[PDB]
């Protein structure tokens, strides 16, 4: 079936639906054995869902997404090798599999090109330009439109009609500051980006009435005179906001306390799920942690643990670790094979545990 939200719960058919998944950003670039190895993994470790980038501006040997100086057009790649054939591989491997993804449709950063591909090309100097610009806007309407409408040349099924996807995000961790190749505007707010969030949405609900929506931020909330940037609007981002929209499904929120500088052995972590586990109580809508890392194999085998074993407790819809490493490296810092001794500890007691909810 589609999956669906039943309160602060997941709900495949019947039942509520718990789940520690996992992400693999790589998977549109990655060969087909790799594609296949990914999900094998990803069974037998008992991961039922993958979140997965659905977005590639650029120039390089795979893109969806292009600027084309000669038509002054954005185009999009229906390429069977190159392009979104790509996607109809994964999908298929996916279902084949009983896994389940989640598409994230456009990044903040410049990792694939993201947000600032567009305000380049079209002429815009701001970063936050991507949240106002109407000819910006557009642009990913017109990209969003393509993609759910597509017919999977594979399956023969529309991604707008395909259970196999678990739902849409709007966008990789939107903040107003992106990666630094264009600055954010005095102009850019919590009212600018809530506003972007609700149309985007709405623009997927239009379309697509069988998936989930959510923005795909790391949770950072909009609580006027708290102490951190996570917690008081200084990104621009207002998690409250955005999970009171009828037109968001669920909640996501990240973990990276050595990026944000909180620490990797004291309580703001612990207490930063549980604030997010809060927001899906006191809000009637399931929130998942779909991010969470930490750089190293001993950091992560001394607080996984512990912050699964919060996940638990507080009752969170769900979970997805960064990120399943194939083939077996430890990638960025975050890599975690599925041949590792430790997986257990790491990924698998936490999988098992959801799975059984």
């Amino acid at each position: 079936s589609f999956v669906q939200t039943s309160g602060p719960q997941f709900t495949l058919d019947g039942k509520p639906f718990y789940f520690e998944g996992t992400n693999a950003y790589y998977l549109m670039t990655s060969d087909q054995s790799n594609v296949k190895q990914v999900f094998s993994d990803m069974k037998s470790l008992g991961l039922p869902v993958v979140r997965t980038w659905l977005f590639n501006l650029g120039s390089d040997s795979v893109w969806f997404q292009q600027w084309d100086s000669s038509s002054n057009k954005m185009v999009i790649n229906d390429n069977s090798d190159t392009g979104l054939g790509r996607i109809d591989y994964i999908i298929q491997q996916a279902a084949s599999q009983d896994i389940k993804l989640i598409f994230t449709l456009n990044n903040n950063w410049e990792d694939y090109g993201g947000m600032d591909y567009y305000v380049k090309n079209f002429g815009g100097t701001y970063h936050d330009d991507f949240y106002t610009n109407t000819e910006m806007i557009d642009s990913f309407k017109e990209y969003i439109s393509h993609v759910l409408n597509r017919e999977n040349s594979l399956t023969g099924v529309k991604y707008k009609d395909d259970p196999t996807i678990f739902g849409w995000e709007i966008a990789n961790e939107p903040r107003c500051v992106g990666s630094g190749d264009f600055p954010a505007s005095s102009n850019c707010s919590t009212t600018v980006t809530t506003a972007w969030i609700k149309e985007i949405s709405e623009y997927i609900k239009s379309i697509d009435s069988n998936h989930l929506v959510a923005v795909g931020d790391e949770g950072f909330f909009n609580r006027k005179g708290e102490s951190d940037y996570e917690y008081n609007g200084g990104s621009g981002m207002d998690f409250d906001a955005i999970l009171a929209l009828s037109s968001i499904d669920f909640g996501t929120f990240h973990l990276y306390p050595e990026a944000w500088s909180k620490g990797t052995d004291s309580s703001w972590s612990v207490q930063w799920i549980k604030d997010h586990a809060a927001a899906q109580a006191d809000a009637d809508k399931p929130v998942i942690m779909e991010e969470y890392g930490l750089s190293t194999d001993a950091l992560r085998v001394a607080q996984y643990p512990v912050w699964q074993g919060t996940v638990e407790d507080e009752d969170l819809a769900a979970d997805a670790f960064w990120q399943i490493a194939v083939p077996c490296s430890t990638m960025d810092g975050f890599g975690i094979c599925a041949s590792d001794n430790d997986i257990a500890t790491t990924v698998t007691n936490h999988a098992d545990a959801m799975a059984k909810k």
